[PDB]
């Protein structure tokens, strides 16, 4: 049968097993609380949805946000423990709360600003890239990583969620579009160079300072990339600007382990084609000592067929439950 539940004001209105409630964040990630789940003895993290079906588009992002959540089932990834609603019924289901680990801390948090030694990094990165091998094996592209969106435990064990602007690939910055799954290499890149190094890799300060960092670390586009470029104003644009080369990434990395800086090479490279894919990435001889190719697993097809579709309020609603119904928890 049906969980009891209780209401405390933060009107929150939890099954019991969820104690201890206690906001975290505070607005940064929407209204989200820590919590002790008793039937699991694990802390967790409870969102409740704002508004979810005030409008189509709640609507929509509220099934997005559901379904997403809950293809994703993967240690390196955020996904759910739980997910629930006060509602007995469909006509009185305006709420969706949804569970996760409360890891506690990103990853800002934990390199500090610092350098991390060559042993953590690998540990990190591999975490990473195991995770996006999976996100993108769905067909899913993140487009935003970034150390605010890595969430990681005492025992550095990370997953990936989900200032600003400094890990997005240029393509990205641009709108582009057509965009490739490796604007998240691009973004893994940035962050393991500045986890080696203790500082931000492209701190741009503001979005033409960020291309122009970025331009003197990895040159100018060369022939192969500008006959890809179809808009003729990006192409004649490009061409006017002094030639750059790029620089060699052994003399900027100092220090660095020499497969760190091979590895940052194949991720950082202008041409989004010619960037080393998370699959690829792991199988590098960086992480020979975490490496193992039969404990990297990819995800069932996920269906974004949705996105397309313009349906009615209370369809992405019925929906919506359909998919809080059918939920099964982890084991
Ligand atoms: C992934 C979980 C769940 N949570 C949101 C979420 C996502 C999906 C879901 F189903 C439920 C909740 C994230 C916002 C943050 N989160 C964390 O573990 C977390 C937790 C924290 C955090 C705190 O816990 C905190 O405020 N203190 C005082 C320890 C401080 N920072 C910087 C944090 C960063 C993260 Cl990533
Ligand atoms: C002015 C700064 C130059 C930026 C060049 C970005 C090149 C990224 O690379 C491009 O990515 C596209 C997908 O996003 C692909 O379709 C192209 O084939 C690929 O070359």
């Amino acid at each position: 049968e049906r969980p009891t539940f209780y209401r405390q004001e933060l009107i929150w209105e939890v099954p019991e097993r969820y104690q201890n409630l206690s906001p975290v964040g505070s607005g940064a990630y929407g209204s989200v609380c820590a919590a002790f789940d008793t039937k699991t003895g694990l802390r967790v993290a409870v969102k409740k949805l704002s508004r979810p079906f005030q409008s189509i588009i709640h609507a929509k992002r509220t099934y997005r946000e559901l379904r997403l959540l809950k293809h994703m089932k993967h240690e390196n990834v955020i996904g759910l423990l739980d997910v629930f609603t006060p509602a007995r019924s469909l006509e009185e289901f305006n709420d969706v709360y949804l569970v996760t680990h409360l890891m506690g801390a990103d990853l800002n948090n934990i390199v500090k600003c610092q350098k991390l030694t060559d042993d953590h990094v690998q540990f990190l990165i591999y975490q990473i890239l195991r995770g996006l091998k999976y996100i993108h094996s769905a067909d899913i592209i993140h487009r935003d990583l970034k150390p605010s969106n890595l969430a990681v435990n005492e025992d550095c064990e990370l997953k990936i969620l989900d200032a600003t602007r400094w890990y997005r690939a240029p393509e990205i910055m641009l709108n582009w579009m057509h965009y490739n799954q490796t604007v998240d290499i691009w973004s893994v890149g940035c962050i393991m160079a500045e986890l080696l190094t203790g500082r931000t890799l492209f701190p741009g300060t503001d979005h033409i300072d960020q291309l122009k960092l970025i331009l003197r670390l990895v040159g100018t586009p060369g022939a192969e990339l500008l006959k890809k470029i179809s808009s003729e104003s990006a192409r004649n644009y490009i061409q006017s600007l002094t030639q750059m080369p790029k620089m060699n990434f052994a003399n900027v990395f100092i220090g660095a382990n020499p497969l760190a800086v091979d590895l940052l090479e194949k991720m950082l490279v202008l041409d989004s084609d010619k960037r080393i894919t998370a699959a690829q990435a792991l199988a590098h001889a960086y992480f020979a000592q975490y490496h193992d190719p039969d404990d990297e697993p990819v995800a069932d097809p996920y269906d974004q067929s949705f996105e397309s579709r313009d349906l009615l309020i209370d369809e992405w609603k019925s929906l919506t439950y359909d998919e809080v119904i059918s939920f099964v928890p982890p084991p």
